[PDB]
């Protein structure tokens, strides 16, 4: 099984909850794809791939905006191939701000929208995410189990 993990993160944190996800999906079987949205492009990006996992922190403060190595993939997931595709979501925020981790809302509701299959609820982060490896892990261990 194919796995692709496509992350925004600028600080480091949903970098982190990234590879700590690949980990578990890599130790389970799974071959894993680990790629930083600066890096890809969104035509045809989840061609071939089993499982799509789409992390992204939350930004504006004042308003909802997304990591922006993560925005362009977000405003072309249309071509994306999300049609059917098992996906999950997760990302890293900060309950202080008024809405916490609304990147991944976002995300849930547009993959929602272009006929993807969530399987499970998107991870959602508040602060340093080393101490929440635990949540990750399983949450990881939940998505794995599910699609
Ligand atoms: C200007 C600013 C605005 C932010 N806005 C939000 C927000 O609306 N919601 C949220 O959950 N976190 C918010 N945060 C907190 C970040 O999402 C948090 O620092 C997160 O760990 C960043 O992840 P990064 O390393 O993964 O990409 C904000 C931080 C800053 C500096």
């Amino acid at each position: 099984a194919k796995a692709l993990i496509v992350y925004g993160s600028t600080t480091g944190n949903t970098e982190y909850t990234a590879e700590t996800i690949a980990r578990e999906l890599a130790d389970a079987g799974y071959e894993v794809d680990s790629r930083d949205a600066a890096s890809v492009e969104a035509g045809g990006l989840f061609e071939g791939f089993d499982l799509v996992l789409l992390g992204c922190s939350t930004w504006g403060d004042d308003c909802i905006e997304l990591q922006d190595d993560f925005i362009p993939l977000f405003d072309s997931l249309e071509e994306t191939g999300a049609q059917g595709r098992k996906v999950a979501c997760f990302g890293c925020g900060d309950s202080s701000y008024e809405y916490f981790c609304g990147a991944v809302d976002a995300i849930e509701e547009k993959l929602k929208n272009l006929g993807a299959e969530i399987v499970q609820d998107g991870l959602r982060i508040d602060g340093d995410p080393r101490a929440a490896r635990d949540d990750i892990v399983g949450w990881a261990h939940d998505v794995r189990g599910a699609i």
